[PDB]
RNA sequence: ACAUUUAACUAAAACCCCUACGCAUUUAUAUAGAGGAGACAAGUCGUAACAUGGUAAGUGUACUGGAAAGUGCACUUGGACGAACC
């Protein structure tokens, strides 16, 4: 997260490859002589390119620093590009409650729909002995009530010497879906 | 709706009506189904309250929500503010 502002006229590195703010290229210099040039013509320096290893900063008017947002305001609202995924976790018990699982399930429904992805754990009930066939067959159970819209990412493993099960959920792909679909028409259109 | 008749040298005889009660009305029981409260117990999800209970608590009202509840507006103390200046 940064801002095509100033810097200031305080610089954390000595050596800069200043940029002129016609786009001239004046050359890497030392850290004292890049404030001499933002006071000879009054001009703020902005890091235009962080990535790079020798650091990268061009001097340029106050006004040129207000175009060039404007502009990063409209790529963005062009083309937006997030695409963060956010990690939800939940931790029932063997024993849980019906009532309990359609309430959860249903909040699976809703981070699912959100393009998130669920992480769900499986414990041991309280003093209730179970092995790992019925404590996998809730997230069939799960599953089943998103059966288009959802699908395994990972699959039940032993994370803690058996006693849980993981798994992680995602939203159907758009490919996986079309296939779905197709595959939902035949059984019954074609019968 | 219904009618003064016979009789009368002692005096008597004769008498006899038709309409109501209902698909009205009162109350209660029984029955499909739905839903409360309580007892027993203390499974499931949380942790709402009691300590400034970890966002002080609560009243009334409104909206909202798996669930205790949460929030807004006004009100209360059945909260507090540490009690000389500095
Ligand atoms: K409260
Ligand atoms: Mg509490
Ligand atoms: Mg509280
Ligand atoms: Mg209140
Ligand atoms: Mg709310």
């Amino acid at each position: 997260k940064t801002a095509f502002s100033n810097v200031g006229r305080k610089i954390s590195q000595r050596v800069i490859h200043l940029f002129d703010e016609k786009g001239n290229d004046l050359g890497n210099m030392h850290r004292a002589n890049v404030i001499r040039l933002m006071d000879e013509r009054d001009l703020r320096l902005v890091q235009r390119n962080t990535s790079t290893e020798p650091a990268e900063y061009q001097l340029m008017t106050g006004l040129q620093i207000l175009q060039e947002r404007q502009r990063l305001r409209e790529m963005e609202k062009a083309n937006p590009k997030t695409g963060p995924t956010l990690r939800k976790e939940l931790i029932l018990s063997s024993n849980i409650g019906q009532h309990d699982l359609d309430t959860k399930t249903k909040q699976i429904q809703q981070w699912i729909k959100k393009k998130h992805l669920v992480q769900i754990t499986i414990k041991k009930g309280k003093n209730v002995d179970v092995s790992e066939n019925e404590m996998e067959e809730i997230f069939h159970q799960i599953l089943q009530t998103m059966p288009g819209i959802a699908t395994f990412s990972s699959r039940p493993q032993a994370v803690q010497g058996g006693k849980a099960l993981m798994c992680v959920l995602r939203a159907l792909s758009k490919n996986e879906e079309k296939a779905y679909k197709e595959t939902q028409e035949t059984q019954e259109r074609d019968t």
